[PDB]
């Protein structure tokens, strides 16, 4: 219930929301049903239309006119946005060439340049590049200002989780809006985008924008729009706010358009329908342009223009049914479209069996067009997990299809021609990202970058401090003309030890065949120098990793690789190592295969052993530094020694080989050298953060030897590669992958073939930022580098799509 019988003379887009019954007229009084009589009237105006003509000008001010063309509307705030222009004989902003805007240049009461968060839905990152013809100003605003060639959005690359992450710096996981559609289990609800569940609070978690400014005394204009208020009237509001008092004018401003997303469901994402929509934002940009520039705010002001994510073609026919690889196909519930989630229809049903259900949905038709995950396995670059909103099954779906449950949902439950929710690194699903503005640099590309970074750019340019997010702050400040933030390298908290020879073979009793007992004063003492690290500068590029949580854990020296060896679990936390492009592979000699050897420097009490391993048959076990890659067959027995032992599956045991034997020196030869680091992950809570030692879950049967859950690289060589990965003086480069550590390969359909037509795809897919690997081992990686700290961010936030060109 609600007595609307208040006005609203006078509280016209006011910003401050008033509480019921007492009826409300801001931005948002249509959404609650709830606003004032007259403000339809009053503040829904729309005579003479958005424009002056030549003849308006210098009117008698009529005050129920949409905008004003009479002398005084200047200095009331309410002119037309093509006043100055028709007039008084002004260009539009568009036709100038643009200036360097070197110093803010603000009229007077304005202690900080304002921010104006422009959004608009489904703008696909290649828009900019086919559409520039149609859209001068948004062309102007890019080639001018600050753009990426796409931004990548997150999973689901759905509208409510995108906006929701700009506004938090925070993954759906984390903010807790996981998809536009979202049943809870604890609160017994569903949230849709039709109906009033998704006003309450509850859903919303983290710190928006707009709260961090109000918390921090900066005032917010309102960020979401009723859909029924005119994109126009959104523009003169906005500039309305803008000519208020200092003491009640806000400092950041919220734009949204339901285009070009709403045209492109229709159409497809190039459809020649798609041209008209394009052009309306444009014009709208222009109008906002226009206006800032008729309030002398137009080189003052910092724009922030963006998606929340792209368009692809989508069609009714490329749907893949449930009902078509399933039974019980009512005894689910399945969230459908771009990427399913599957739960039971009751948890009175304790006869539902998720094993079976996935397995059911495995390589069951040769071309099948999605594929199933429990969310645990999910690529973890997709940090989609770590929430109760998110179902136990997940359904990967192919760009370009739909799943749906039964054929009955489709029909009557073909229309559109367009869709989006797909794998946030697939191209058709990447966004824009432009800044035009005093704080923003002049005519300058940036590298395509996460959207889990806006907030703290627009944290820093507000003045304001982030609330904790995901983003990396200092990542971004090669965007900003100057820093709030100074980043810092986190301080290491765990030392090292450097252990010597300190025990005997006989000491131990790990039950370790080997075969090495044929052997100088030449090289008795080089290879001492191995174990002190003569060649430390050789494996360990960019200095040792930084241990970040508090634990016992040794460095270990060889000739060939690197290892920071965990007393606590067991093996090593990293190994690092170079492999030259001259390098070359070679193979495990048949008196050395079953060789496990004994690490004098470490305590049989702080080494696994190999009996364990017999006495599982679920579990074998792996090496770090491959032995493949012995510089010479000297070296190789180095790569043996219980401390470069990792527990395998046999399963995962194929595509870890096939990653070593084959693909580090395939790499090696693209990039001229490789520098790769590798060690374990330990995540079984899906939080995407490093479990401690009283959460595994899983061990080696009947020791102490736990399970990884991934394996990772990080696989570093010169930018530019003409300079050898051990030689490079310049920017790096990088890439990295997270593989799930486990004991089948369901997940890939060609797994009963050559591992040469399936583990390199399964490595891309499984493909990682360095920073993702940071927050899973609680480490530290570049610490050592002739390279700009900032510069260092931005290379470990980056991620290799293996896509094509955008
Ligand atoms: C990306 O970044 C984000 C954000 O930085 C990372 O997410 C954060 O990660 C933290 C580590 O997991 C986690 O810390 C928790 O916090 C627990 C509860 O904290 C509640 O209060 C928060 C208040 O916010 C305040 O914000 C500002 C300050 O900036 C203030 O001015 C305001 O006034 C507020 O007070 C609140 O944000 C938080 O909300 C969560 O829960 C809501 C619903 O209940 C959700 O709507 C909301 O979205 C949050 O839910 C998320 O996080 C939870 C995990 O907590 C997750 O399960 C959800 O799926 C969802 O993702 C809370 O309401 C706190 O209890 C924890 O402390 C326990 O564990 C530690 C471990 O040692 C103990 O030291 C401690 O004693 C304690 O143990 C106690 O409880 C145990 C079990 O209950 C028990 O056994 C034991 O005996 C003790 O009783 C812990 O510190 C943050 O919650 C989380 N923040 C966010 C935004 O999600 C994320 O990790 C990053 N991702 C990656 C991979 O990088
Ligand atoms: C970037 S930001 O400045 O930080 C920011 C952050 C947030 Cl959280 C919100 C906004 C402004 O948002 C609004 O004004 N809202 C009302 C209109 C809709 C979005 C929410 C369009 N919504 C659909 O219902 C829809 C659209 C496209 C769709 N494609 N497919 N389904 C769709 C459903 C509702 C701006
Ligand atoms: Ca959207
Ligand atoms: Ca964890
Ligand atoms: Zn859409």
């Amino acid at each position: 219930w609600t007595a609307t019988s208040g006005s609203c003379k006078g509280r016209c887009f006011e910003l401050q929301e008033v509480g019921p019954p007492d009826c409300r007229c801001d931005n948002l009084c249509k959404s609650y049903s709830s606003c004032c009589h007259d403000f339809d009237e009053l503040c829904l105006k729309t005579a003479r239309g958005w424009e002056c003509t030549k003849d308006r000008c210098g009117e008698v001010r009529n005050e129920e006119n949409a905008c004003h063309c009479s002398e005084d509307c200047l200095s009331r705030g309410d002119c037309c946005t093509n006043y100055q222009v028709v007039c008084k004989g002004e260009s539009h902003w568009v036709d100038d060439d643009c200036e360097e805007i070197k110093v803010p240049e603000c009229p007077a009461g304005f202690v900080r340049p304002p921010l104006i968060i422009f959004s608009v839905d489904g703008f696909r990152a290649s828009y900019m590049k086919k559409g520039s013809k149609v859209m001068p100003n948004i062309e102007k605003l890019r080639s001018c200002g600050t753009h990426a060639p796409y931004m990548r959005p997150v999973y689901p690359t759905k509208t409510f989780p995108n906006l929701y992450t700009l506004a938090t710096g925070l993954y759906p996981e984390s903010h807790g809006i996981v998809g536009n559609s979202m049943y809870d289990p604890v609160f017994d609800a569903s949230f849709h985008l039709r109906g009033r569940e998704k006003f309450n609070h509850r859903w919303w978690g983290g710190q928006p924008l707009w709260i961090t400014a109000t918390k921090q005394g900066v005032r917010a204009g309102t960020f979401f729009w009723s859909v029924s208020i005119p994109h126009e009237r959104r523009i003169l509001t906005i500039l309305q706010w803008l000519s208020l008092p200092d003491n009640e004018r806000p400092s950041v401003y919220a734009f949204y358009s339901e285009q070009p997303d709403f045209s492109g469901h229709k159409y497809g994402p190039f459809g020649p329908e798609m041209t008209n929509p394009l052009r309306e934002i444009d014009k709208t940009v222009g109008q906002l342009m226009d206006g800032l520039k008729q309030l002398r705010l137009h080189r003052c002001v910092n724009v922030i223009f963006v998606g929340d994510h792209g368009m692809e073609d989508v069609t009714c026919d490329r749907t893949e049914f449930l009902s078509n690889y399933l039974t019980n196909v009512d005894d689910i519930t399945l969230v459908p479209g771009t990427l399913g989630r599957i739960r039971a229809k009751s948890i009175n049903n304790s006869k539902y069996d998720p094993k079976t259900i996935i397995a059911a949905l495995t390589c069951k038709k040769p071309d099948q067009h999605f594929k199933p995950y429990m969310k645990q396995h999910l690529p973890k670059r997709l940090h989609y997990a770590n929430n109760r909103r998110i179902e136990d099954i997940h359904l990967l779906v192919d760009r370009r299809w739909h799943v749906a449950r039964k054929p009955l949902d489709v029909y009557k439950k073909c229309f559109f021609q367009g869709d989006h929710g797909f794998d946030n690194k697939v191209n058709s699903m990447q966004t824009v990202f432009v800044g035009y503005g005093p704080t923003f640099k002049y005519r300058t590309k940036v590298p395509p970058f996460e959207n889990i970074e806006l907030y703290n750019v627009m944290c820093d340019l507000l003045g304001l401090k982030p609330a904790p997010n995901n983003g990396t702050h200092g990542s971004l400040n090669h965007l900003l003309r100057t820093n709030t933030f100074r980043p810092t390298m986190p301080d290491e908290v765990s030392r090292p030890n450097y252990p010597g020879i300190m025990y005997l073979q006989s000491e131990f009793d790990l039950g370790c065949t080997c075969d090495d007992k044929v052997e100088n004063k030449l090289e008795e003492l080089n290879k001492r120098l191995h174990t002190k690290g003569s060649t430390k500068e050789r494996h360990l590029l960019y200095g040792r990793p930084a241990v970040l949580y508090r634990t016992s854990y040794d460095i270990l020296y060889h000739t060939d690789f690197e290892s920071g060896y965990s007393e606590i679990f067991l093996m090593p936390l990293w190994t690092s190592y170079t492999i030259s492009k001259q390098a070359e592979v070679s193979s495990i000699p048949e008196h050395l295969t079953n060789c496990v050897r004994p690490d004098v420097r470490v305590s049989p009490g702080f080494s696994q052993n190999c009996l364990a391993y017999k006495n599982d048959k679920q579990m074998s076990y792996g090496f770090l530094f491959p032995p493949y890659l012995s510089s010479s067959p000297e070296a190789k027995y180095d790569a043996f020694l219980v401390t470069n032992m990792v527990p395998m599956y046999p399963a995962f045991k194929r595509v870890w080989a096939y990653f070593q034997r084959v693909l580090v020196k395939k790499y090696a030869s693209e990039r001229n050298g490789v520098n790769v680091i590798s060690g374990p992950i330990f995540d079984y809570n899906y939080d995407g953060l490093r479990d401690t030692e009283d959460e595994i879950k899983q061990y080696v049967e009947g020791s102490s030897i736990p399970v990884p859950t991934h394996y990772y690289s990080i696989i570093t060589s010169c930018l530019d590669f003409t300079q050898p990965a051990d030689k490079c003086d310049g920017p790096l480069s990088v890439s990295s992958f997270i593989l799930p550590h486990r004991p089948d390969n369901d997940e890939s359909c060609n797994s009963s073939e050559d591992e040469s037509k399936w583990v390199e795809e399964l490595m891309k897919m499984h493909t990682a930022r360095v920073r993702d690997i940071e927050h899973l081992t609680g480490l530290d990686f570049y610490r050592k580098t002739s390279r700009s700290y900032s510069e260092i961010l931005t290379l470990k936030t980056y991620l290799h799509t293996y896509e094509s060109e955008i």
